[PDB]
């Protein structure tokens, strides 16, 4: 929806997001390709900013077999719920576009900790 | 429907913060479903009530928008419903409504004394 995706605008790119009884975490993803997803931590999660920048990876994980992302660093993103109706024209571009994001809100989240340090 | 079954499996309520925002949002994943913006008023405690929260939904602002007041301090603004059927009857839509902001608002107020304890 056109005039839904003017209210997503109006919200801040990446939301991070908790739920009282859980140890994942959340986000929302509100500029194209808008989702919500499920964030989680590998137990040698440390948090830290890396040196490098993030560089992850999409792919399939578990019987069926569903769509992940692994950031490489301990964070990974899955369920993904699209909120957008409209279905990508071209796949390997809409993959592409996905996994930037990804990126993006891995290293968004590595901000986290840094700025409570600060 | 099938993006309805993939709600199911999160959490009822979701609290979220964004860097670089004092707002704070929510995600409510059951009927009705949607993303909307969580701001607190300048006087907000965040100290639990002695009564269940009991807020209103209404209209702000010019133009006229649908927000919710939960009388505490808390506001619910800028609702996205994530369900795109549209509502059969809108006074009980209304209610269903307001019945999951009232119990997003306590959740949050909630969230205080988890941290606490
Ligand atoms: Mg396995």
């Amino acid at each position: 929806s056109m005039s839904k995706n003017n209210i997503f605008n109006k919200y801040p790119t990446i939301i991070h997001g908790e739920a009282r009884g859980e140890n994942d975490e959340f986000v929302v993803h509100t500029r194209y390709p808008r989702f919500l997803a499920r964030k989680s931590f590998d137990d040698n999660f440390t948090g830290e900013m890396p040196a490098k920048p993030v560089n992850g990876e999409l792919g399939q994980i578990g019987e069926p077999r569903r769509l992940a992302y692994d950031s490489r660093l301990g964070l990974w993103l899955s369920d993904f719920i699209m909120l957008d109706n409209n279905k990508p024209k071209n796949m390997e571009d809409w993959l592409g576009q996905l996994k930037a994001a990804c990126d993006r809100i891995a290293a968004d989240d590595l901000m986290l900790n840094e700025d409570a340090a600060d």
